[PDB]
């Protein structure tokens, strides 16, 4: 899959490898792609650059607040439940981030939507799973 | 729905809120959805990083076109119609901002595809409708 | 379509401009779309900003790596396997790009889900087929 991050401006490059590692290692262990499928961009924002409510939730952000952005293949639904679980668990637990602070959507492609290299369709021609 | 705004620099803070405030304006006045139903991003681009032409319909573009792309569960095709004509509505009315300058692309996904916040899927446990 | 590129921070304006006209090229050669029918995002980061791995197929990223993300009305199979053959070959003769360097993922929406100006939903009107 590939992950985009938008973030605002503050976090060393350290604490922006953190935020990585650990959403990488959630969405391995919800999604059990190969551990290098690994496909992710931060984007930082200024303050006059991001606007994220709570939908009336009573949630909770702050400067370190993430939005996590996935494209994929179809993943079941609990899937799904399971990586949002995995990811807030393992920011808090590794990075910090409050789970109030963490905001993920999923879009969904399919087999011939993917080019890893060389001009290929690895899906189609049978090189991935 | 989620609202990924690209511009080239140039506006003042304002005058993006101003942007970011009219559109999300015209997006609840669309579908339907909450008011604090708001998630915003906006990147901005110097010249040379965004082309943005007109596919041969002859808009209109200057350095203040705004490409707005949009992640949403399903809508209608009404409420797009209605989206479209009402976004460039507010922000012609709201941002002084030519309706030749704003360009829409809209993606959908679905109730499982959403977590607001605390790892949970808001539309699947029913905390949001729905 | 609307293509949106994410690339480190390196090159010239004049090497992004030779990059956005190849790939331009090559996604009207292979969706057979109007050649005025260009809609072009370029996202640059620094070291700290993307992590591009290749889910193990031998593939050759230098900080040259292109990440294309497309969205796009449907198209069939080969002419999304032809596109990510011709985007390679073009980067690879017009930029000197690495066809290691190029990694592409597509997602689909329908006629309904764009306004190119004035509030119009032109595939819908018909104003464009």
């Amino acid at each position: 899959p590939l992950l985009k991050f938008d973030l605002f401006y503050g976090r060393t490059d350290a604490q922006i490898k953190s935020l990585l590692d650990a959403a990488h290692g959630a969405m391995v262990d919800a999604f059990g792609v190969p551990a290098n499928d690994r496909y992710q961009t931060v984007s930082q924002h200024r303050p006059g650059e991001m606007v994220l409510e709570d939908t009336g939730l009573g949630y909770g952000r702050s400067s370190a607040v993430v939005l996590l952005t996935v494209i994929s293949r179809p993943r079941s639904e609990e899937q799904k439940v399971c990586f949002y679980k995995l990811l807030t668990g393992a920011l808090e637990r590794d990075c910090g981030i409050s789970p109030d602070d963490v905001i993920v959507a999923l879009v969904e492609n399919s087999d011939a939507d993917w080019s890893f290299g060389r001009g290929r369709a690895e899906f189609l021609t049978g090189d991935l799973v």
